[PDB]
């Protein structure tokens, strides 16, 4: 049970990539994606966003083992970067953060192209 098995690994190390990444002021850009607010809280935001998305909706998946490939929870985070900028206004920061984020997610799963 302990012992994750390569797929396993691979999922949590990029998971872990963009949750852990951290600008060169200290801050950790993954702050504001873990959690989507309420429905209530952000009117806007649920009639506007089709699919929501949120790192804690990735990280419940990839746990309960639900994650069959990369690929997989690639998809679930560029929805996510893509319902960001969608909702949000291209020089806004967290539109900014989204794309930096992107591009942890893809050099990550590059860099583990093999293993
Ligand atoms: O724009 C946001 O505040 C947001 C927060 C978490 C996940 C996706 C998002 O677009």
């Amino acid at each position: 049970s302990k012992y994750m098995t390569p797929m396993q690994q691979k999922l949590n190390e990029v998971y872990e990539a963009v949750k852990n990444y951290t600008d060169k002021r200290g801050r950790r850009l993954s702050a504001i994606f873990l959690r989507l607010p309420s429905r209530s809280e952000l009117p806007d935001y649920y009639l506007t966003i089709k699919k929501p998305m949120d790192m804690e909706k990735i990280r419940s998946h990839m746990m309960a083992n639900k994650y069959q490939d990369i690929d997989s929870m690639v998809e679930d985070f560029v929805m996510m970067f893509n319902n960001a900028c969608t909702y949000n206004e291209p020089e806004s920061l967290i539109y900014k953060d989204a794309l930096v984020l992107h591009k942890v997610l893809l050099e990550t799963r590059r860099d583990l192209e093999g293993d």
